[PDB]
């Protein structure tokens, strides 16, 4: 509880990070032009699925110290890019939007923005303070960051994304860290 009943966080113009609440808030979603959802849990339902409005993708993971989240990065990344590729907004969430969801977004910012693991972590954190991936996930993000830098993973730096202004705010924010 406490500060945990936070508001849906906008990471990028087309990328939002939230909790199981925001996952249910059909009004905000349609308002924000959400067309895609990623549910990073195994037990929560794909809210509003029946309504046949958005496209979904579940990354069946728990916030355990044993969970493998890497296995899902690539997949989650495409789905995020698909939503991007076509003017739709994407909402990613888990339970509290505190550990699992965040790890995915941080990883994302890493792969598509040669941003450091710490910069990405700080960036997302800046916009959503409650953020706190678990040490298991932190290590995976560390490995991932190493993998990116050594090239064993195709870092996609295609301008296919962000417009100038977006990149500027991004850059300006990292300057604050
Ligand atoms: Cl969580």
């Amino acid at each position: 509880p406490d500060i945990e009943n936070a508001e849906l966080t906008p990471i990028l113009p087309f990328l939002f990070l939230g909790n199981e609440q925001d996952a249910q808030d059909l009004d905000t979603m349609q308002r924000l032009n959400i067309g895609y959802v990623i549910n990073v849990t195994t037990h929560l339902p794909l809210y509003h699925y029946e309504k046949g409005l958005f496209n979904y993708k579940r990354l069946p993971a728990t916030d355990s110290n044993k969970q493998n989240l890497r296995q899902y990065f690539e997949e989650a990344f495409e789905f995020i890019e698909e939503a991007h590729q076509c003017g739709k907004g994407l909402l990613i969430h888990c339970q509290a939007g505190v550990s699992r969801s965040a790890t995915i977004v941080i990883a994302y910012l890493m792969k598509h923005t040669r941003m450091t693991m710490t910069d990405a972590y700080k960036f997302v954190k800046g916009k959503r303070p409650i953020i706190s991936p678990n040490l298991n996930f932190m290590g995976q993000l560390l490995e991932f960051e190493e993998d990116l830098n050594n090239g064993v993973t195709p870092r996609i730096l295609t301008p296919k994304l962000m417009g100038v202004e977006t990149v500027v705010k991004e850059a300006a924010a990292l300057e604050h860290h």
